[PDB]
């Protein structure tokens, strides 16, 4: 029953919050809906795979909070394979390349690709990380879908095609579903377009040895009996002196404060007394999560390396079930695997098939993209459809439809009496990621410490020292990249000269 | 505990369903979250106002199911006052007019205005009521907001701004928030633009004497002790022989079947076992309700009538808190009142003020629009902010953001094992209205009757005879309206 803080949700954010509060000498309890911790991170273990992350997996430079938490728990990272060539597959043809971006030869298309990425970052610098709705043109950009923005920025179909896949891959949603302001914020708060898309020096650089599920599992071992599995929270009562939190099995928990560490829309699963204020009440009906199936196809050997392919494929085409893959082979070089994401409307569409039908379609895709018959000989298959999860709502994270972030964005992490809000969605740096989960979990925990008069106000938001293990090379631009004209800019120059 | 059907929700849809099933001889229970029935309809009574609808209120021709149900319960309608002139307030000036739509005098603006409304109805003709996702251009129309359609279609700012007001008023959401496909479906399934906007011969023609809350209240009286108030449903278990439904106060209800008669997104408040299928699991997080405050200012007399104004105001502009009003005076001519809607973003913005602050702004607005100092002396004020309701989620109804209706639309009323789906959102005619609530409640009830082998499949969807009290007159267009060019059409002719 009685404790200082009830934490709702035993994912990375809630576990990070409970650990901090526990380390500060408080009596904490974690109420987790599932028969496991980790939430949107999940590591399957069996003899065929040894271990595999079916949810969140990748970590990179500038994600210093998740890295410090994992290292303190005794965890280790390894580099995702990007030794050999990446593949860009478009119009049923594959084009090998090196570096983070698929190359473009056509001079007009090159100017258009260059300008697009530059403008994404240009617009990003106008958007405050901690308050996106404060951008000078917040309303104008929020009243617009990402599709509308692509339609007006991209003067070539090639750039529009690549930008569409970029959006699908980043936020597991269609360009027409998401606010332009929101998506521009989301990229900006991950350090920009290059940082977000990169394996080497980016978000996909590394994975944890043994899986990311260990983060939450090892925090559970530290907290012992304080974590309560199979306790979905149904009711929060704040009418009396102590906060009462009721679960589905009719257990009652009494606390001074509560941390909500669940996806914002999943707050709907809780009945509130007194009712939530007007803005939060409506906000939680307006914030869906994206759609993704994560699929891993195992092979006898990482045969793609022999053809000088690292395993990275960027696959454009409506026919392609998977738009993005990475090599998922173990660091020891065994359990050869290709990881792929089925994104947005394709997750919806391909979920109708059987596990066996999906495996078949993926192998047939990889065989064509890699130009390898070997790809038609899988030894094993694992997958996870996050759309069917009652206690996640989707993956990777929450997106904002047009008009919502400016109208409702400011209440996301605004406390409601004695309820404080964590979860990756409330973070200001790598929101949507395991990194943002740690940030938001530890920030929510400190808000409570301040409320109890244990720490000063200026200590609620805490900066993180850079990892020595995973150093961040800075994001650099060239003179040409900065000053090459857009397509309309070149046309302006043509019409002005020839006049 | 043990019954044939548990109905979740004591709104009009749930009550209609329960009444149908009860009259057919089944044991039904209604589980209602609030201390009252009615949901998005609510009739307040005090001696100052006598009675006032603070939620759903208006009914009109073609809404035959709500009219029949209310007539059986002993209810009667009266006509909303539209004898005198309507007012269009544009750029700080009032323009009195007659007929459902404000006149336009600039030739170019006239062509642009004409084309916009015509095109809305043209597009609607290709959208099936029972399956909007089967429209020929469903994906194209669903992937754009109403804002970009208006930007595309309206060559003049005058038309765009009136079209914007129209969207705001119909669906309590911003043009940029909503799918074009969904909005065009919404208008089409109310009988078209003219039918949805009209007072005389449209949706706003009539109100119930004594309030619309009496519909749900009188059905609850007919059901005896079968309606359970302050029983919010928290858990639905379908793993066993009969369905188990748990409430927040720990009570257990067992049934052969369930009707969910709540707004789709409020399905999130229930924990399901087994988990919901994937498409519904994600759908119920993708379907918000609009934002509105309904406000009624009372006066000593209906003074506007003396100046040959009926009370209807169509008010352009960002600064106007209220964009649309109706005379809310009682049929007897006493309790003189003006009803106004504070719509969409204005509802969020003006909720930060006090009740008294909102009253002052409305009175000053009405004084400008009506050209009368008498609007500055209210005798009484009532309001309801529907955004603050845990068990509604907003008003009037559920809107679909771009991409949603085509991807998730068909799951809305698709049964989940032994759970059937009612609620106005699942109706095919006047969805969003009290009428759709009745259609959906009775249809969901008959689906169960068919599942039980009591009626054939062809009796699940039943037609309704036209009301003798509120008959519908046909919607007509003129030759010029149908054949006048658009702005770009007039340009290609030049
Ligand atoms: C799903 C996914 C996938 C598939 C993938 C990925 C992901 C995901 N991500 C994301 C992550 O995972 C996240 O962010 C995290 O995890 C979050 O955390 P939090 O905040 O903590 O949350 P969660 O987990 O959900 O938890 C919660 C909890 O709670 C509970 N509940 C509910 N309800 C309730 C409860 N309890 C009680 N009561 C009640 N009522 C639940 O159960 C849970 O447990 C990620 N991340 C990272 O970091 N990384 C990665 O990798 C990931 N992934 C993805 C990504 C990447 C992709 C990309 C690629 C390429 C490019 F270019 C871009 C991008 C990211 N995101
Ligand atoms: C809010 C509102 C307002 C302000 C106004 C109006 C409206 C609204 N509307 C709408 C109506 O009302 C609706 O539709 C109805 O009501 C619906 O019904 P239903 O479906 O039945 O649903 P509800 O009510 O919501 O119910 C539900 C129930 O459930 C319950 N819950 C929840 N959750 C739960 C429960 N229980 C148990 N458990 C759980 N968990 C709740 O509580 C409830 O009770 C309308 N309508 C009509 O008809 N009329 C009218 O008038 C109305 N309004 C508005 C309109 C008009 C506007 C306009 C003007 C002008 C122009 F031109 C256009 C438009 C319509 N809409
Ligand atoms: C000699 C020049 C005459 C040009 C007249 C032809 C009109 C050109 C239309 C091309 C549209 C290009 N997209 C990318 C689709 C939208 C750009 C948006 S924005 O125009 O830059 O605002
Ligand atoms: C004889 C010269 C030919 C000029 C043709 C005129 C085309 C210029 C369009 C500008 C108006 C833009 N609005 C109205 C906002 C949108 C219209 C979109 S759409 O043109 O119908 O696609």
């Amino acid at each position: 029953n009685k404790c200082d803080v009830v934490v709702v949700g035993g994912g990375i954010s809630g576990m990070a919050a409970a650990k901090l509060l526990h380390d500060s000498g408080l009596n904490v309890v974690v109420l987790e809906a599932r028969d496991r911790v980790g939430g949107r991170t999940y590591t399957l273990r069996n003899q065929k795979v040894k271990y595999v992350d079916l949810g969140g997996s990748y970590v990179g430079p500038t994600q210093n909070r998740i890295l410090r938490l994992a290292k303190e728990l005794g965890l280790e990272t390894y580099k995702v394979n990007e030794v050999e060539r990446l593949i860009h597959h478009v119009k049923g043809k594959s084009y090998p390349f090196r570096g983070p971006f698929p190359p473009v030869w056509n001079p007009i298309t090159y100017l258009d690709h260059n300008n697009f990425w530059r403008t994404m970052d240009d617009m990003g610098r106008e958007i405050p990380s901690d308050a996106p709705w404060k951008a000078p043109l917040a309303e104008e950009w929020d009243n617009m879908t990402m599709k509308e923005l692509l339609d007006k920025l991209c003067w070539t179909e090639s750039a529009k095609q690549l930008a569409t896949l970029f959006v699908n891959l980043c936020v597991t949603a269609e360009t027409h579903e998401v606010s332009a302001l929101w998506f521009l914020w989301y990229v900006k708060q991950c350090g920009g377009t290059t940082r977000i898309i990169s394996t080497t020096n980016g978000g996909q650089e590394r994975k944890f040895v043994g899986g990311s599920g260990q983060v939450s599992e090892r925090i559970m071992d530290l907290l012992g009996d304080r974590v309560k599995l199979e306790r979905p929270v149904i009711y929060i009562d704040q009418t009396r002196e102590n906060v009462l939190v009721e679960t589905l099995n009719h257990e009652m928990y009494e606390a001074k404060y509560v941390i909500s560490a669940i996806p914002p829309t999943l707050g709907m699963k809780i009945h509130f007394n007194p009712p939530l204020p007007m803005m939060r009440n409506q906000m939680i009906t307006r914030v869906p999560l994206g759609s993704v199936i994560k699929c891993i196809v195992y092979y006898k050997e990482p045969f793609w390396r022999k053809k000088d392919y690292c395993g990275t494929m960027i696959i454009d085409g409506e026919e392609a079930p998977v738009a993005y893959t990475l090599d998922d082979t173990k660091p020891e070089g065994n359990y050869a695997a290709i990881m792929g994401f089925i994104l947005a409307h394709k997750a919806r569409k391909l979920a109708r098939l059987t596990k066996e039908e999906r495996l078949k379609k993926l192998c047939e895709l990889y065989a064509k993209v890699l130009g390898s018959l070997e790809a038609l000989e899988p030894v094993h298959y694992e997958e996870k459809n996050w759309c069917e999860e009652q206690y996640s709502g989707g993956c990777y994270t929450t997106y904002f439809p047009p008009g919502i972030l400016t109208q409702y964005g400011r209440v996301l992490r605004q406390p409601v009496d004695r309820i404080y809000f964590a979860g990756t969605e409330t973070a200001t740096h790598w929101s949507g990621y395991m990194e943002g989960a740690v940030e938001a979990g530890e920030r929510a925990a400190r808000e409570i410490l301040h409320a109890m008069g244990k720490i000063p106000e200026d200590e609620i938001w805490q900066s993180e020292p850079e990892s020595v293990d995973v150093p961040a090379q800075p994001i650099t631009t060239t003179f040409l990249e900065r000053h090459l004209p857009s397509v309309p800019g070149l046309l302006r120059l043509i019409g002005l000269t020839t006049i």
